[PDB]
């Protein structure tokens, strides 16, 4: 109930929301059906439109007018945005030469540069180039300010997930808005775009920027606008708030446009009908910038132009139907479209089996336009699993396609020509970032980055301490002229042991054998120097990783590689090796095929054993440093040490062997040498974070050898590939992956073919940021470079995407 009998007299777009049953006059009252009777009359004036004309200049103030051209309007803070242009012979902001803003130029009483976020729905990255002719205001922001060629959204590339990620710095799995549509089984409640449940506070986790601001005594404008409030009125409301007295005036504001998404859905991303939407957004930006210029704030305010996601070509004819795969289609609920989420229709149906559904949806049709996953098997880069609102069964849908349950769902609902929601590495899903103002750099291009990073920066721009989030604070310092955040490197928690030779061969009863009984003062001292780390400078280029948790581990040095060996997990946390452009691949000799060798530096009781692998009929083993890249026949024996061995399913060993035999050398050839750090990952609770030992659900049978969920590699080289990896003077280049350790290759529909036709495709799907691996391992990499720390943070957030 609302008592709509109150009045918005003097309360229009009030910042403090009053509570029921008192009637509301804020920019959301409409969305709750709660506005006072007179809100439209007083607050949504339209008379005479949005522009001054010659004839209105110096008019008698008529309070019925939507905006004013009277002499008192600047002082009232309610001129039309073009008032000074039409009436005072000023120029439009866009017509002004762009001049560097070295310092804030703010009116008296402004404590800090205000931040205005100009957010645009469905604004595809390539619109900045392809639409440049019809977007002069936006192109001046872009060219004179700081811009990225694109910004990467989060998965799924839907509106509420991405806007709330922008607001919080969190992955959707953490903030709780994991889709446009959701069922929470704990609440027994459904979130939808239509209706009132979505307003319930229990859906919305984390702490959005407007709350972070308020709590730290920075006042905020309200970020959400009721759909019926026209854009011109949104802009005028913002400009009015900026004329409030200092004690009352917000420091942070958001504008939102439903365009170009709205038209994009109807016409497709590049439909001829898309030009006018882009012109209209640009005019709105023009209005803002002209309005700021009038208020003398155009060289004071920091303005962010940012999108939530892009737009792809999608038609009703490109729909896959689960009814063409499942017999049992009526026993499931599907969340459909550009992703699929599947659960049981009834929790009383005990005949529901996810295993049988996945199998019926796996590599069934030659050109199949979706791939089923258990959510914990999704690429770790998507960070899309650790929430009860994310169904166990997920369908990754190919770009340009939809999935639906049955055909009748499509036509008893072609209409639409665009959609979004796909994998966030897809080029069509990428969106835009521009920053303009005193705190941003001048005419600066920055590399693409992820929208999870922005919250931190908005906090920096406002002098706020960010709530804990999934950004890496300092990774975007290169966007900023001032207000940079200068972090220290985390302190190492666990110092390594450096074991010498402590055990005789006969002390080991591992059930391993090696044909290595083959016998020199010249070379005898040489191998001693290798085991004490005489080659470690070559193989450990950026310092040893720091272990950021309490554990017991040993540094082991070798001719060709160095490792940090966990006495707890009985395997390396990391193995580091450098492969030059000139390096030769060799085979595993016939006589050494099944060779495993005790490591006389490590006690039997902290070693793996071969008998456990013999008895475990499902589990085999591989090596972290590859025997194929041994520098000499004698050095190759090091590669068969029990301390280099890790558990691997035979199916995964196909993937691993091809990576180690073919791809590493390929990358060294292409990149002028590479440094590789490989190791295991344990994430059995799919939270993106390093497991403790008590969270491991699977061991090699009859043993305490824990089974990794994933294997990682970090592959670093010189950005200037005219320098070799091991003698790089300048910035680095990295690519990484986190490969799921699976007992089958069902994910790869062409896996019965040669590894040359599918393995590298798998690895590209499982591309990762170094930062992803840090979370999953509790390691901190790149501790000892000649690079600034902020630059290294940027490197650690880089994702190699493999798009054109
Ligand atoms: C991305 O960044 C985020 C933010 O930094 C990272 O997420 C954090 O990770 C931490 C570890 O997983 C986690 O810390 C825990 O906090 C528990 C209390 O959490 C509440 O309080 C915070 C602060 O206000 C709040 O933000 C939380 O919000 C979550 O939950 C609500 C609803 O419940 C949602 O509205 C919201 O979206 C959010 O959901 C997400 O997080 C939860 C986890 O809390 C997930 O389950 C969801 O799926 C979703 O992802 C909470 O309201 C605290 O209780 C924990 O302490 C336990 O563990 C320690 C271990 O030492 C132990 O000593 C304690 O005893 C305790 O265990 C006890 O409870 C166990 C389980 O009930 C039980 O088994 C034991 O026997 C014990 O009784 C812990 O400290 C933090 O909550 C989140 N924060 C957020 C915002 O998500 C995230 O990791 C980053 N991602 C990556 C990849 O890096
Ligand atoms: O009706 C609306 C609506 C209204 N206002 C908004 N404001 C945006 C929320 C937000 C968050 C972070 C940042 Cl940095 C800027 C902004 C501004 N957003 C929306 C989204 N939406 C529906 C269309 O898809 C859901
Ligand atoms: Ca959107
Ligand atoms: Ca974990
Ligand atoms: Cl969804
Ligand atoms: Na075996
Ligand atoms: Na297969
Ligand atoms: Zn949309």
């Amino acid at each position: 109930w609302t008592a709509t009998s109150g009045s918005c007299k003097g309360r229009c777009f009030e910042l403090q929301e009053v509570g029921p049953p008192d009637c509301r006059c804020d920019n959301l009252c409409k969305s709750y059906s709660s506005c006072c009777h007179d809100f439209d009359e007083l607050c949504l004036k339209t008379a005479r439109g949005w522009e001054c004309t010659k004839d209105r200049c110096g008019e008698v103030r008529n309070e019925e007018n939507a905006c004013h051209c009277s002499e008192d309007c600047l002082s009232r803070g309610d001129c039309c945005t073009n008032y000074q242009v039409v009436c005072k012979g000023e120029s439009h902001w866009v017509d002004d030469d762009c001049e560097e803003i070295k310092v804030p130029e703010c009116p008296a009483g402004f404590v800090r540069p205000p931040l205005i976020i100009f957010s645009v729905d469905g604004f595809r990255a390539s619109y900045m180039k392809k639409g440049s002719k019809v977007m002069p205001n936006i192109e001046k922001l872009r060219s004179c300010g700081t811009h990225a060629p694109y910004m990467r959204p989060v998965y799924p590339t839907k509106t509420f997930p991405n806007l709330y990620t922008l607001a919080t710095g969190l992955y959707p799995e953490s903030h709780g808005i994991v889709g446009n549509s959701m069922y929470d089984p704990v609440f027994d409640a459904s979130f939808h775009l239509r209706g009132r449940e979505k307003f319930n506070h229990r859906w919305w986790g984390g702490q959005p920027l407007w709350i972070t601001a308020t709590k730290q005594g920075v006042r905020a404008g309200t970020f959400f606008w009721s759909v019926s409030i026209p854009h011109e009125r949104r802009i005028l409301t913002i400009l009015q708030w900026l004329s409030l007295p200092d004690n009352e005036r917000p420091s942070v504001y958001a504008f939102y446009s439903e365009q170009p998404d709205f038209s994009g859905h109807k016409y497709g991303p590049f439909g001829p009908e898309m030009t006018n939407p882009l012109r209209e957004i640009d005019k709105t930006v023009g209005q803002l910038m002209d309005g700021l210029k009038q208020l003398r704030l155009h060289r004071c305010v920091n303005v962010i132009f940012v999108g939530d996601h892009g737009m792809e070509d999608v038609t009703c004819d490109r729909t896959e139907f689960l009814s063409n795969y499942l017999t049992n289609v009526d026993d499931i609920t599907l969340v459909p479209g550009t992703l699929g989420r599947i659960r049981a229709k009834s929790i009383n149906n005990s005949k529901y089996d996810p295993k049988t559904i996945i199998a019926a949806l796996t590599c069934k049709k030659p050109d199949q336009h979706f791939k089923p996953y258990m959510k914990q098997h999704l690429p770790k880069r998507l960070h899309y699993a650790n929430n009860r609102r994310i169904e166990d069964i997920h369908l990754l849908v190919d770009r340009r396609w939809h999935v639906a349950r049955k055909p009748l769902d499509v036509y008893k609902k072609c209409f639409f020509q665009g959609d979004h929601g796909f994998d966030n590495k897809v080029n069509s899903m990428q969106t835009v970032f521009v920053g303009y103002g005193p705190t941003f750099k001048y005419r600066t291009k920055v590399p693409p980055f992820e929208n999870i990073e922005l919250y931190n920066v908005m906090c920096d721009l406002l002098g706020l301490k960010p709530a804990p989030n999934n950004g890496t604070h300092g990774s975007l310092n290169h966007l900023l002229r001032t207000n940079t955040f200068r972090p220290t490197m985390p302190d190492e928690v666990s110092r390594p042991n450096y074991p010498g030779i402590m055990y005789l061969q006969s002390e080991f009863d591992l059930g391993c054998t090696c044909d290595d009984k083959v016998e020199n003062k010249l070379e005898e001292l040489n191998k001693r120097l290798h085991t004490k780390g005489s080659t470690k400078e070559r193989h450990l280029l950026y310092g040893r990783p720091a272990v950021l948790y309490r554990t017991s581990y040993d540094i082991l040095y070798h001719t060709d590689f160095e490792s940090g060996y966990s006495e707890i997990f009985l395997m390396p946390l990391w193995t580091s090796y450098t492969i030059s452009k000139q390096a030769e691949v060799s085979s595993i000799p016939e006589h050494l095929t099944n060779c495993v060798r005790p490591d006389v530096r490590v006690s039997p009781g902290f070693s793996q054993n071969c008998l456990a692998y013999k008895n475990d009929k499902q589990m085999s083993y591989g090596f972290l440093f590859p025997p194929y890249l041994s520098s000499s026949p004698e050095a190759k024996y090091d590669a068969f040490l029990v301390t280099n061995m890790v558990p691997m399913y035979p199916a995964f060993k196909r993937v691993w062997a091809y990576f180690q035999r073919v791809l590493v050398k390929k990358y060294a050839s292409e990149r002028n040498g590479v440094n590789v750090i490989s190791g295991p990952i344990f994430d059995y609770n799919y939270d993106g974070l390093r497991d403790t030992e008590d969270e491991i659900k699977q061991y090699v049978e009859g043993s305490s050898i824990p089974v990794p969920t994933h294997y990682y590699s970090i592959i670093t080289s010189c950005l200037d590939f005219t320098q070799p990896a091991d003698k790089c003077d300048g910035p680095l280049s990295v690519s990484s992956f986190i490969l799921p350790h699976r007992p089958d290759n069902d994910e790869s529909c062409n896996s019965s073919e040669d590894e040359s036709k599918w393995v590298e495709e798998l690895m590209k799907m499982h591309t990762a940021r170094v930062r992803d691996i840090e979370h999953l391992t509790g390691l901190d990499f790149y501790r000892k470079t000649s690079r600034s720390y902020s630059e290294i943070l940027t490197l650690k957030t880089y994702l190699h995407t493999y798009e054109s």
